[PDB]
């Protein structure tokens, strides 16, 4: 394996911090205002919620829920959401590797890089988490991200 490997073009990737993984659900309406939270969580509130597909997009990333068929994009109040309708401007992200093991952070594509990043808090439930954008702690466990591809993750 390649620890700074992304699973790009891999359907069915999931993404993790630490033992929670991202989740995301349909939107009723699939406006262009339409949008669900992002949860990490220990379970799975809907048919694939937890299966993912990152392709490249322009000089970052595309991240798509499989499961819910939304973008994770930024929404109000730095709130990382899944929408229904792409936006470059807002679902374009950069994946940076941390140096560290399989972890990696998820960037606020900037010119002149240090976006903030997904934070996954609270740090300490044993609850569903949300996800919104801050300033990157090099080692705050709560803005590590690892990617999990099984072998039939892409397997329907």
């Amino acid at each position: 394996a390649q620890a700074r490997k992304i699973p790009l073009d891999l359907p069915g990737t999931r993404i993790l911090n630490g033992a929670n993984w991202a989740n995301n659900s349909a939107t009723e309406n699939l406006a262009t205002n339409s949008g669900t939270l992002i949860i990490f969580d220990q379970s799975t509130p809907g048919q694939d919620a937890d299966r993912w597909l990152i392709h490249n997009y322009l000089d970052g990333y595309k991240i798509f829920n499989m499961g819910s068929n939304n973008w994770a994009s930024v929404s109000r109040g730095n709130t990382v959401l899944g929408v229904s309708e792409f936006d470059g401007q807002t679902c374009k992200w950069s994946i940076e590797y941390s140096g560290n093991g399989e972890e990696f952070w998820i960037r606020v594509p900037r010119e002149g890089g240090g976006g903030a990043v997904w934070t996954i808090k609270p740090a300490s439930s044993q609850g569903p988490t949300t996800v919104f954008l801050d300033l990157l702690k090099e080692t705050d466990p709560n803005q590590r991200i690892k990617f999990a591809v099984d072998p039939n993750s892409s397997v329907d």
